[PDB]
């Protein structure tokens, strides 16, 4: 009656507001406001209706009645306000948007909280269905100092013990929604990729995968495959872009060219290499897996026919190398196999389809160690930061960061049109997104090449596995277990 799961370390110290833990072990007991459906749908949690006014500055809330922490001590208005003060406003989490305009909290009575900020919050209710730091720790639990002491959430799961090797839970009973089909769920530290994979053909634990919890590669994937193995792979939510540098590469500015070098690639050939045909050609910046992802497209299928069309009508021509005006048609990919491991590999398929449409790739392959490229790489930054996180990271002149990068920036054209988006309400955030989407394809601005997918595998007694929404959760959910 106990479901094993692998975590590649310690679960470390659960305070749902600070930084320290597997967020997935803090998604068994710690509840927030919203969850962050399939979809990014947001779903009530413990709040069961909200109500977005002041053009996003004002936020209404009811809270769920009859919920119950762990402790026995009861979930209302209260203790929902001592939590949010504890978090919201504090200057480490300022990046996060409800956080930094925080303004103000009302109570209005047990069940009804209304919370006020200094300007709109991008994406709010999405920021408020994070594992932390907005999620709720019994009051009574924690001593006069108010350090953190045991993980007393409103979660299904209770900490039975946790030390370096395994993490115990039992279902915690008067647990306000569904309960769990099975009766406990141990957590079990396996460090090394190699020995996770053996426990699972042994019959020593019924799952395995997860980017922040037991990461299985792709060769894993198809291992376990080939043992007879349950793998689920989800299509993800972070893609794998390829940046133009056209400021750097003068061919670059001429959109005929990029989209050429965009149809001229082969994604199926890429997830090939290396995911093992795991992952999903990307048509669009973001999966439909996100929300606001836009109209989505088919990812283009390799077109060297075209491609060599287009060249020409550019005025590149030549073989088996184009030129124009005497300058061969030369760019440099850069890549890291540090920063993205099958990176090269990536840059050699690349390489020789480009040949193949007449474009001389060259490889600089290097350490993590800015605009000194033609081609590169980007990833997105997946669920549940996007589209905006994105999008504003990585595309608005405007916004710079030491850590990022940029995929794309033209502060006359685009920059407008992510602001307008950013400024967007209720109905109108998805049309005003999809003129985003619209001028990064029409514009050939970038090249999203593959979804990055998501791989686990279980026992042949897991029933009823559900692929999690994201990389910080825990899928427990719905499993029932033969035996
Ligand atoms: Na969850």
């Amino acid at each position: 009656g106990t479901l094993r799961v692998a975590i590649a370390k310690p679960a470390g110290n659960l305070d749902p507001q600070s930084h320290y833990a597997i967020w997935a072990i803090q998604d068994l007991m710690f509840e927030p406001l919203v969850k962050y459906g399939k979809g990014g749908q947001i779903e009530p949690c413990l709040a069961t209706d909200w109500k977005i006014e002041d053009g996003g500055k004002t936020l209404h809330l009811t809270l769920r009645e009859g919920v119950k922490f762990q402790d026995g001590t009861k979930f209302d208005a209260a203790a929902c306000k001592w939590n949010l003060e504890r978090w919201m406003g504090i200057d480490q989490f300022s990046w996060m948007n409800c956080s930094k305009h925080f303004q103000s909290l009302e109570v209005v009575d047990d069940y009804h909280i209304t919370v006020h900020f200094k300007e709109p919050v991008l994406a709010l209710m999405q920021e408020l269905s994070y594992t932390r730091p907005t999620r709720f720790l019994s009051p009574k639990s924690v001593d006069a100092d108010g350090k953190f002491k045991e993980p007393v959430g409103t979660g299904p799961w209770v900490q039975i013990s946790a030390d370096d090797t395994q993490s115990v839970f039992e279902h915690y009973d008067g647990y306000w929604g569904d309960k769990p089909t099975y009766e406990r769920l141990e957590a079990k530290v396996i460090p090394d990729a190699r020995s996770r994979v053996a426990a699972l053909r042994a019959g020593e634990i019924d799952l395995v995968g997860g980017f922040w919890i037991a990461p299985l590669t792709p060769e894993e994937g198809k291992q376990l495959e080939a043992a007879g193995f349950n793998v689920v792979v989800d299509p993800g939510n972070v893609t794998l872009v390829m940046a133009f540098n056209p400021d750097r590469a003068e061919p670059l500015k001429d959109p005929q060219v990029r989209k050429a070098v965009s149809i001229g690639i082969d994604r199926a050939a890429i997830s090939k290499v290396l995911y093992h045909g795991y992952a999903k050609p990307a048509g669009n910046m973001f999966s439909a897996a996100l929300p606001y992802a836009g109209k989505q497209f088919d990812a283009p299928v390799r077109d060297a026919a075209a491609a060599s069309a287009l060249l020409e009508k550019a005025g590149w021509t030549g073989s088996p190398i184009r030129s124009k005006d005497g300058k061969p048609l030369t760019l440099e990919l850069v890549v890291s196999p540090d920063a993205v491991p099958g990176s090269r590999v990536i840059a050699e398929v690349i390489q020789s389809e480009m040949k193949e449409v007449g474009i001389d790739l060259v490889i600089r392959s290097v350490d993590h160690a800015e605009q000194k490229y033609d081609l590169g790489f980007f990833l997105t930054y997946g669920a549940p930061y996007d589209p905006f996180g994105s999008l504003v990271a990585l595309c608005l002149s405007t916004f710079k960061n030491d850590v990022e990068g940029k995929l794309v920036t033209d502060p006359v054209n685009l920059d407008p049109l992510i602001n307008a988006a950013t400024a967007a309400t209720g109905d109108q955030i998805e049309p005003t997104i999809q003129k985003v989407y619209d001028w990064l394809r029409d514009n050939d601005a970038i090249a999203p090449l593959v979804y990055v997918p998501s791989i686990w595998a279980h026992s042949k007694r897991v029933q009823g596995f559900t692929s999690p929404v994201t990389e910080y959760d825990m899928p427990y959910e719905n499993i029932v277990l033969a035996e």
